[PDB]
């Protein structure tokens, strides 16, 4: 299969390469990678890949100029030399379409991480 | 059948290509992107395009270094090898009377949160 | 993997970071990026210079 | 449809191309040319062509050093 | 040259000098376009449209 | 090491807690400037 899971703030995508029947993972930096660089990286990793492409689920191809972060919002399909793989677990969570509660969900986590690490003691330690 | 859709605040053009007869979609940037490399992207996506042009519905031609902001207010005619399409884009509404003071505040706070996180790579990457 | 070998390497671990903190920091680092993509702050940032 | 005509003692292949919709003909010499020369020539004709394969009546592929007279004995898939 | 020259590269030398290169082509007399990379001896053995 | 001999040469001779502090101080100064102003 082809799947995507978040490791350490970055989406690691696991993919099944055609040659050697073995899987490879890809850690791609989404805010500055485009979907052309990712296909160049797949063809770098396994030169026997002839055709590789990304299909939006209307049958329409997504061109090689968009961002990764746009491409991981809603699902898509990935076509290697003749096989397809529809991929759905990017786990889009934005059912809110809001501003205030979505930003309160940031500092709900930030203050919880701010308590348990003795950070005010760390600031006073550096000042001392 | 060229169509322009606004997805997440960005224009997406759905062009039909002559080689693989598939609908493909390009995600444009309004300000930073221009026609002069939009045509380069349409050259990159299909090698089979011999010559491609695009111009205004009254004038003869529009040249390179023309912004998508200036083209996208008007309709325009598109020319692939033996095909001439013409497309109006839809017109975006406005919400910048009341909700702008909340929307721009959310944008400023999330951009501060982005540049808080992205900076530790960039400081070392600039130092070396 | 050198040609017909399998060198199994165990590097000395020096992280020392607790696991409960890591998922919360991961959720922050993903949600900030996802909201940065959600409403195109790169384009609004580029608008002010214009 | 793609057909082969023996004109003047030589096979001539008429192919409709994907990029520009014409029907171009290819004249090739069975004493020198090979499969890998004919598909390289068809690749040089266009640019929108990206994958090419001469198969068999069976599912197997014909390589890029087979002579043309060893190809034109039977029907084939392009 | 009869045998070592190609149609699609003789037309390059024909088109690099002049100015009217809206269309330069060689067709079969039934409207079929000949390939560019075919030879000259294969072409001049029969008739053609220039 | 050149062909035979030896030249021994002697020449003239927390990273997450700071990031979460920089991340916390973005959510705070937006209120703190209006606090300090009035």
């Amino acid at each position: 299969d082809v799947t995507v899971v978040y490791q350490n703030g970055l989406p690691v995508i696991s993919v099944r390469l055609p040659s050697r029947r073995e899987r490879c993972q890809f850690t791609l930096k989404p805010i500055s990678d485009s979907v052309g660089v990712f296909l160049r990286q797949l063809q770098e990793e396994d030169r026997g890949i002839d055709r590789v492409a990304i299909y939006s689920p209307d049958g329409v191809r997504v061109a090689a100029s968009t961002g990764i972060d746009l491409l991981l919002l809603d699902d898509f399909k990935l076509v290697i030399n003749d096989l397809t793989y529809h991929v759905r677990p990017p786990k889009r969570d934005l059912l809110s379409h809001e501003n205030a509660a979505t930003l309160n969900d940031v500092k709900t986590l930030v203050q919880q991480l701010y308590t348990t690490l003795c950070i005010e003691q760390h600031q006073l330690n550096k000042e001392r």
